[PDB]
């Protein structure tokens, strides 16, 4: 069950983080969009002291049994956590100071030992900007838009301009995600609210030539119930076109 997921995601930050735990918050497709058959869970949590070590590895102990990992035939979803200071927030400063982040992309990672320290991340500002204006509050005595600072839209524009030069470089084995992303920033830019990926998709795409709209057509389907395969399709030149579009 996809809210049995949410129950238990609750449960393990509520007696595991116990009274250092202020709120726990979703975002993404849960509490705007809908979510599509691969979608994810996508969590934002604030706490007020900074975690430990040995702390972050219990969650990523804790997370792993209950969230999907990257080639299942599961009926999990991907579960993403976002942990941030209240403290570490004000005076907002771009790019914000975040604490933790579980990722079913650092899986392989974390078996390795891996445990994130406490880094920048201008990606953060976007998820910030778009969880302010519309979440799911599951845990916690405040709302997310009282535990935040109001976030100037000029940062989101130099969040995206930042983290697109991670996504340009790391499509592969991604290019459904990527391809809509990038549609996603090119609006986001232009038009100000944040869209959903089918419809930033389809909105970029017949705005584009006839090689790239049908190729983020192709990744609009995907983002759906289809199953495109993308090994013959070339998306680096559609990436490199959503690219410079995004450039300019
Ligand atoms: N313009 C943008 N609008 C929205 N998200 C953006 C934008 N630019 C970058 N992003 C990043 O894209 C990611 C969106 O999260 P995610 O992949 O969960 O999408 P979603 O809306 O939940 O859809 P789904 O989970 O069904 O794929 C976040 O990390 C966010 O910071
Ligand atoms: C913090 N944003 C992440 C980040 O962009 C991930 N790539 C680095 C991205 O990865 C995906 O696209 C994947 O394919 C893996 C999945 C767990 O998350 C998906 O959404 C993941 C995004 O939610
Ligand atoms: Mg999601
Ligand atoms: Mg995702
Ligand atoms: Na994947």
């Amino acid at each position: 069950n996809t809210y049995e997921q949410i129950n238990k995601v609750k449960k393990i930050l509520r007696k595991h983080l116990k009274n250092n735990l202020i709120g726990t918050y979703m975002f993404g497709s849960g509490v705007e969009s809908g979510l599509k058959p691969n979608s994810d869970l996508d969590f934002l949590v604030v706490v007020s002291e900074p975690l430990t070590d040995q702390s972050k590895e219990i969650l990523i102990q804790k997370i792993r049994p209950i969230s999907k990992k990257i080639g299942d035939k599961s009926n999990l979803r991907y579960i993403e956590l976002t942990i941030i200071i209240q403290q570490e927030m004000v005076p907002w400063n771009h790019p914000p100071k975040q604490e933790f982040i579980y990722g079913e992309w650092l899986q392989e990672l974390y078996e390795q030992g891996y445990i994130p320290q406490k880094e920048l991340n201008s990606d953060l500002t976007i998820m910030l900007y778009q969880a302010k204006r519309k979440n799911k509050r599951i845990y916690g005595n405040y709302d997310l838009e009282e535990l935040l600072p109001d976030i100037p839209f000029s940062d989101v524009r130099r969040a995206i301009m930042d983290s697109s030069e991670e996504l340009i470089d790391n499509y592969q084995d991604d290019e459904t995600n990527s391809i809509l992303t990038l549609c996603r920033m090119i609006l986001t830019m232009d038009t100000g609210k944040i869209i959903p990926k089918d419809i930033a998709g389809n909105a970029v795409a017949e705005s584009s030539p006839l090689e790239h709209r049908e190729r983020i057509l192709l990744a609009v389907r995907s983002y759906l119930g289809e199953n495109i395969e993308w090994t013959n399709e070339n998306v680096n030149l559609t990436i490199n076109y959503l690219n410079n579009r995004l450039k300019k």
